[PDB]
């Protein structure tokens, strides 16, 4: 039973549950009747004061239903304390490796139901098709799945499993997240599977129970009737300094060499050639359908990873985009990403629920007018 | 009396008493009201150690019943624990399918079944001046928290119920208990039978006036005819001298009128007045709420007429724009129903906000449809496809609306500026060159030769006005670029590209 106290004198969660499809309901519905049957959740009255929305997601190319609770502010409040208490550290190896496996592991972290002095905070409801039926809500008085703050209670348990594994394959180096599992293999694909059956047979034996591959992309670096494309150096301008294109202005005053025009060419050559102090901003933009720019900051000027997006209708791209760039962020330097989106705030909240394979919901902020 | 958790948050303290009689009649009237249902099992008598109590000003507001009891909480509201709403909104008809045998149950006491926990049991105190002390033992009608407790109270001695026959379905919310089966009223009899004797194992009290077979079934305005839900005319009767409790319950009436009928200022007239714990008060109307009365003449005059949904078929939306800035969205499942029929987009914009106010439109569709009846509408909005594809690949903020159909109306959205993908370059013409700034060189294009003009011009207070090209707002010039691209190859102005730095 670790003590688990959030922020002094701060409330907790209260996000309202915003209505979805009516199959939905029926799968909820299905997996709160088996998380009662298991015990691991117990129903509560309206004595209770905190709420957290619930989503069902299909499973990837399966039919299998996913019940996935998603909640930021008991993330917000209680687990970066236990970054102080229990944190976990981020590798530094890891961008070098071939690839890097992500598994989803099975109701690992909800096993210790350790937690209940603070179980009146976790609370998810699965409302009515038409607010008329009662809402029916549900209380966690175990380790809540689907939470940040489950990995930092069962790393002790991961660390007493692991062992094994790391003895038979030292190289790999393993920074879990969440639900998730990031392992990262360098010497080749075949050994790399024969470790991944491995993994799922200690998994499987010791009652424990897509791949990203880094380094073989990386940042793009800008390139260049071509009176507009220099509108385009100033716009990148800030971010690379060896542009020196003030030759140009003259003889411009009414719309109708050698040297200048090398600085293009100079441009060309620049085609050749992390602080936990604050958190990742991504910015993602559309131009045109097929390709999109996401770029992931620290500070306006430092640009950690400018990249584009290459691979319907608009949401479903950007959806998968916020998901291949959540998986990059969180390798490289430790938290996931402060999304920004170019689309409407409940345009995007009709459907992004009906779609999405991952068990992480990062932080947001649509920007809207004032 | 199944026990029920109920705490006072903390750290605050428990309602305090400050009455004063109001008439000697009164004195002696609400003597009697207390011993009636202190003899009966309602409250019961506690010594005079609690130094908490609330003020009751319990009056004779209505003549048809002869005394009533009316004890203030809203001090007390201020002082307890915030609990969770049940849920959001009142249930839209159009969820309920057209049924065979509908009854509308009503319960009476039901706020005097439930228990009070321990806790608030010292905290609803009352006093009859020149006095008995008394504490409230079940759940107390004016409790802030009383419509959810009596909700679960409900669900806990109906699921047996739900789950021993599911064939039927048992809809219950303000305090008046629905139940529609597909059987035949000769069968619903038995039926309804049982569900009476069950709530009569927990005490409850089914009143048989409050049971209705008759096809106008009136429970919240909502008449249940066979096939249409129209609403029964809410005569919202207005009295010269407005007592402050029929203000409290005009606030109520004009909030549950506006979850149907919309009401700009239903809860602004309870902000206007507040801190008036006394019940017994003397309220002139202002203008704004002579406003308020005949704003609500004026949308109650027309009852809405609907057929309930079908499970089989497939819903059918569509947006007609019958104004600048007022367009009705039709549902309807089979033709010639409007189902869900309504005003909507109100002062939405001055002008028209290109294609984007339509596909907000869209959406105000959809979310509405899952939330009324659980799924989504095959839109028929009219204009082509071919601009909502030059809009689709072309435009800024990725935006989806849901799917598209074949409808035709005159007043179309289309601007006609644009439309096809423009040329880089034109053969421009030149010249010595805040909506003033571009309308220079628009006007000074000639929409007859066809040559068009793209000089970029600069003007204080609007630089990114310039770099836009908003038409959210009603501008002479919107009516220039509409004229000049019309019976002329495509317009493409030049953007500052800063030469200079």
């Amino acid at each position: 039973t670790v003590p688990v106290k959030l922020k002094p004198g701060m409330d907790g969660p209260k996000v309202k549950q915003w209505p979805l499809t009516e199959e939905k309901i029926k799968a909820l519905v299905e997996i709160c009747t088996e998380m009662e049957k298991e015990g691991k959740i117990s129903k509560i009255g309206p004595e209770n004061p905190y709420n957290t929305p619930v989503f069902a997601i299909k499973k990837k190319d399966s039919t299998k239903w996913r019940k996935l609770v998603d909640f930021r502010e008991l993330n917000k409040r209680t687990q970066d304390f236990w970054e102080v208490q229990l944190g976990i550290p981020h590798p530094a190896g890891l961008k070098k490796k071939k690839s890097v496996t992500v598994l989803d592991v099975g109701d690992a972290y909800f096993s210790v139901p350790l937690d209940e002095d603070f179980r009146k905070y976790t609370a998810f409801t699965i409302p009515s098709i038409n607010n008329e039926t009662p809402g029916i809500r549900y209380q966690y008085n175990v380790l809540p799945q689907g939470w940040k703050g489950s990995p930092a209670i069962f790393q002790s348990s991961m660390t007493k499993i692991l062992e094994p594994f790391k003895k038979q394959n030292p190289d790999i180096v393993i920074y879990q997240y969440m639900d998730d599992l990031y392992v990262g293999s360098d010497l080749e694909i075949g050994q790399h599977r024969t470790k991944i059956e491995e993994l799922r047979q200690h998994l499987l034996r010791w009652g424990l129970t897509y791949e990203l591959h880094p380094d073989k992309w990386t940042v793009q670096p800008i390139v260049l009737d071509i009176q507009k494309l220099v509108g385009k150096l100033n716009w990148a301008s800030q971010i690379y300094p060896g542009i020196k294109v003030r030759q140009l202005c003259k003889l411009l005053r009414g719309t109708k060499l050698t040297e200048e025009a090398e600085l293009e060419l100079a441009e060309n050559r620049e085609i050749l050639k992390y602080d936990p102090s604050k958190d990742l901003i991504a910015e993602i933009q559309k131009q045109g359908q097929g390709q999109w720019t996401y770029q992931i900051y620290q500070e306006p000027f430092k640009n950690l990873k400018t990249g584009k997006y290459a691979r319907t209708n608009d949401v479903k791209q950007l959806t998968e985009a916020v998901q291949k760039i959540t998986t990059e962020s969180i390798v490289i330097w430790g938290k996931t990403p402060k999304f920004k989106l170019p689309i409407q705030k409940e345009t995007w909240e009709t459907w992004w629920t009906e779609y999405w394979q991952a068990t992480w919901i990062p932080e947001w902020e649509f920007v809207n007018t004032p």
